[PDB]
C-alpha cells in the first residue's frame, strides 16, 4: 500500500451532515482544542479540504476531528471545521459525534464532557439514543443593530454568540421554507457580506460569519433558515445558531428558563432548546442545552493517491 488515509464515519442531524474523523490527521500536540484549532488551520489546512470538499465531500458537509482531551477524565476533544475554514462550537456536529461513538460503541447512554476550542460541552446520550448538549454560555452582544445591505436596503437584527457569531434579522420578510432556497441564500450572503465589508463584529472582534432568519412554524415555536460561513446553509436547526436565538429570547423575556423551546429547520428538523441561567445569574448569559437526534449513516476510509491531484480536494477560486 501507499495511498494515505483518513478514517472517517459520518452521520446527519436532521439531513446535516457531520464527518467525524477518527483517525488520519496530524498530530496536533497536546495543546488545549483552541491551540489544536489554530496549528491544525496554520500547518494542516490541506487535511480538512481533502476531508470535506469534492470529490470525497461537497460544500454541505462540517468536519469533526476527534482528539485526546486534554483533561483524562473528559470524555474527548474535538475540533469542527467546514467548506471555508473552522468553526468553534457546532451543535449538529456535536449530536452527530456523540452518536458516532456510541455507534462505534466506546460510549453508551450517560452523561460526557467534550473540550472544544471555545470551552467544555456536556453531552447527555439520552436511553432513546438522542443527544441534549448542554453548550457553552450564550448572550446578547449588541441589540437591534441596523445594516444598509447592498440590494435588500436597511436591515436590522441582533449580533449574539452561541458557540459562534450569529446575526438574528429581525422582520426580514423572507419566507422561510424547502422552496425557497435560492432566495434565501442570496438575502443572507448579502447580509454576511455587508457586515464584513462595514468591518461589524463580534465583541472579539470575530466575524459574524453566521446568519439566520425566524419565523413563526405551525407545528413548532419556531422555524429558521442559518447561513453558514461558507456560505452553505444548516439542513438542521443549527445547535449554536438555536443557542444565540434562547439568548436573545431570554434576555426579552420571551422564553422563561427550564421552558421548552421547539425549533424547526428549512428542511422541517427539529431540536429541542431550553436554558438556565450562567451560575443561577438571571440576566445574564444562559446556559443553553439542545436536544437532538443524528443517524450513522457510513463509515469509510478516504484513500489520497500520490498523483492524485485532488487528493487535497477541489479548492476553487477567490
Amino acid at each position: 500500500g501507499h495511498m494515505q488515509r483518513i478514517r472517517i464515519i459520518d452521520s446527519h442531524t436532521g439531513g446535516e451532515p457531520t464527518r467525524l474523523v477518527i483517525g488520519g490527521f496530524p498530530d496536533l500536540g497536546q495543546g488545549d482544542m483552541a491551540e489544536r484549532r489554530r496549528l491544525l488551520g496554520e500547518r494542516h489546512d490541506a487535511w480538512r479540504a481533502a476531508c470535506i470538499l469534492e470529490p470525497r465531500g461537497s460544500d454541505v458537509l462540517v468536519g469533526a476531528l476527534l482528539c485526546a482531551p486534554v483533561d483524562p477524565e473528559a470524555c474527548a476533544g474535538v475540533i469542527f471545521f467546514n467548506n471555508s475554514g473552522y468553526l468553534g462550537m457546532c451543535g449538529h456536529g456535536t449530536i452527530g459525534l456523540v452518536a458516532s461513538l456510541a455507534h462505534l460503541g466506546r460510549i453508551g447512554p450517560g452523561v460526557h464532557r467534550i473540550e472544544t476550542p471555545v470551552g467544555e460541552v456536556e453531552a447527555t446520550l439520552h436511553e432513546d439514543g438522542s443527544v441534549s448538549v448542554r453548550n457553552v454560555p450564550a448572550y446578547r452582544y449588541r441589540r437591534q443593530v441596523s445594516v444598509e445591505v447592498p440590494g435588500i436596503g436597511r436591515v436590522s437584527g441582533d449580533i449574539a454568540w452561541g458557540g459562534n457569531w450569529f446575526f438574528l434579522v429581525a422582520g426580514h420578510g423572507q419566507r422561510l421554507a424547502g422552496d425557497n432556497l435560492d432566495a434565501l441564500t442570496a438575502y443572507t450572503v448579502a447580509v454576511q457580506q455587508a457586515l464584513d465589508d462595514q468591518d461589524i463584529r463580534g465583541e472579539d472582534g470575530g466575524a459574524i460569519d453566521h446568519i439566520e432568519l425566524f419565523a413563526d412554524d405551525p407545528h413548532a415555536d419556531s422555524r429558521n433558515f442559518v447561513l453558514c460561513p461558507g456560505k452553505a446553509y444548516d439542513r438542521s436547526p443549527c445547535g449554536t445558531g438555536t443557542s444565540a436565538k434562547l439568548a436573545c429570547l431570554a434576555a426579552d423575556g420571551k422564553l422563561l428558563p427550564g421552558q421548552p423551546w421547539r425549533q424547526a429547520s428549512v428542511i422541517g428538523s427539529q431540536f429541542e432548546g431550553r436554558y438556565e441561567w450562567l451560575d443561577g445569574q438571571p440576566g445574564g448569559p444562559i446556559v443553553p442545552t439542545i436536544r437532538g437526534r443524528a443517524h450513522v449513516s457510513a463509515e469509510a476510509t478516504l484513500l489520497l493517491a500520490d498523483d492524485d491531484p485532488f487528493a487535497w480536494g477541489i479548492r476553487r477560486g477567490s
